[PDB]
């Protein structure tokens, strides 16, 4: 079972429409984790839902957010060629090993807030962050996946509305209000470093209407394990009036992110600019059998076709 | 959800009749893997195979075999508490990597040909030996699994009849033959060996009636890459005759099997007492909450319950 450059291995997950696959590149040996989505059972509607996510995907180059190699496309199936996070969700982390000591959740969520925030920079909101869409590599770093709900927002521009999980979703949501994007973003990173520290969430009902009741209170326990700055760092998250609750720019300076990393304050990500003039990749893939003329032509318009995509894993340790 | 001392995380097969999901042991924090059996699915046929199943589990001690360390049963459900081997299947391993070198495939074979020819000891033969039954643990070690179609074998009788996988079985079986057991185990064991030296099957065929005429022929090729010892060994395990069919304790002898092992012939493997008496691991079951003497007696009459596993687990590294 080949596609392109890519030997299909196990399945990592099944959605209606959609599968998720780890593989290993022919070329280079790297695994991947590739999307194959089923086109024939899709409306227009879902369609232009598809193509909208792979164009976030070729905005977003962050080293805690999935990355997208390759595009490949049939009349019947796309495939999107991603990285593969060996160590799983976070979601299933805390399941097994429960709550994260405050250190260990603290390098977590520098790394989520800089991807997220970096997403906002790129006026990408991305609606659907919860546990179950942090990943691990195999080094424990997160990977924020799963950008299928995601969106541009825009200035003067208020978002058509939908609802992620609702554990995660902020107060308006649950109002049916218009809302602009990040600060929805922010309302879920509030529940989510709640989740990491406890293991468990902070607003829960039996029922939809009994958990709805609880988000719009906001009040949530703060267990005696939890220090004060963790305390203080929540309710600068978890504000009702999405006007006053803080921007992640401004979340950045916060003590606790920031507690053994004082030299070191976390600050808005800075994309570097890629680097396509490896020669010592170029030379392996001339070995390889394409032309130093095609190479370039592929990566100087970064076309996510097999070329670009044997540069990048090419850049990758191997497994 | 949790049974007994365990905590049920993901599910790690689904087949007929039953599934295995990982889990984490509770009062050691130990990881396992638990076959769920929902016995209100099976017919009193089905039902006293099971408890069959778990009679050859308890009867078997084996570093290359996965170990049962507790049976739970309910009315309605029976789970069987194993070795957990986080490295997967032999098969999988194969498909993804290819042809194992001989001196890899030597090092697993010499385990796998120590366990098999233990159960052949202890009068139990296998019955489904194929790569998907050799499980790898965290260091690569064999674990050979799925005792599900096994049986004991005796002096005078023929076995009931029963079908492996194909591709792995005695030409006798594809004849309807009588059998007594330890044969058949011996002639999937070359099939294993061939499978683990080139990555494919000796005898296959595009449908059953195919297959079986190939391996009644009972003639496979020899890769360029294959050494003339390697090429001997096989002769010993594919013999068409049963009669004529190396048995394991003189197959350990081979010039290949042990071939850069000085002072390290394969032999039958000689089962230890199990020691009992680890007092520093009774003291932390007694810190439980055990009694001294409750512990004593679940292990001295190895009751496979909630105790003696906890003992078993606890001389287990934690992973
Ligand atoms: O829905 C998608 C679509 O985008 C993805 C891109 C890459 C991966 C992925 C990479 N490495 C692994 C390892 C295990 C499972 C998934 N992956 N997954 C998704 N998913 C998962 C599915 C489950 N919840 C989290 C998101
Ligand atoms: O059929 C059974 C029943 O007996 C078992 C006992 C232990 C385990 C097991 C232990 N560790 C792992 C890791 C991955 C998958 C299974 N396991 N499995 C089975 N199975 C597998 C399922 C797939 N085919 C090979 C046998």
């Amino acid at each position: 079972p080949h596609i392109g450059n890519y030997r299909l291995l196990k399945t990592l997950g099944k959605g209606n429409f959609a599968k998720v696959k780890r593989a290993r590149h022919i070329l280079t040996g790297r695994e991947v984790a590739i999307k194959i989505i089923d086109k024939t059972q899709l409306n227009p509607t879902s369609l232009q839902k598809l193509f909208r996510e792979v164009r976030i995907m070729k905005i977003l180059n962050h080293p805690n957010i999935i990355k997208l190699f390759e595009v490949i496309e049939t009349e019947k199936t796309l495939y999107l060629i991603m990285e593969y996070a060996s160590k799983g969700e976070v979601y299933d982390y805390l399941v097994e090993h429960g709550r994260m000591k405050e250190k260990e959740a603290r390098s977590k969520f520098r790394q989520i807030v800089s991807a997220v925030q970096y997403c906002h920079q790129k006026r990408i909101v991305h609606r659907d962050l919860k546990a179950e869409n942090l990943l691990l590599d195999a080094d424990m770093n997160i990977k924020i996946a799963d950008f299928g709900f995601s969106n541009e927002f825009t200035k003067g521009g208020k978002l058509d509305t939908f609802c992620g999980s609702p554990p995660y979703a902020a107060p308006e949501l649950f109002q049916g209000k218009k809302y602009d994007g990040p600060e929805v973003d922010v309302w879920s990173l509030g529940v989510i470093l709640y989740t990491l520290v406890s293991g468990s969430l902070p607003f829960d009902g039996q029922n939809l209407k009994e958990l709805r009741e609880r988000v719009l209170r906001g009040k949530y326990r703060i267990p005696f394990y939890m220090s004060t700055d963790c305390e203080n760092l929540l309710k600068r998250f978890l504000v009702l009036n999405p006007i006053k609750r803080g921007t992640l720019e401004q979340i950045m300076k916060d003590r606790w992110i920031n507690a053994g990393h004082e030299e070191d304050e976390l600050k808005p990500f800075v994309e570097p600019e890629l680097d396509i003039s490896d020669q010592k990749r170029i030379d392996i893939m001339v070995g390889m059998g394409y032309s130093q003329e095609e190479i370039q032509e592929s990566l100087s318009k970064m076309k996510y076709d097999e070329i670009t995509a044997t540069y990048l894993l090419l850049g990758r340790k191997s497994s």
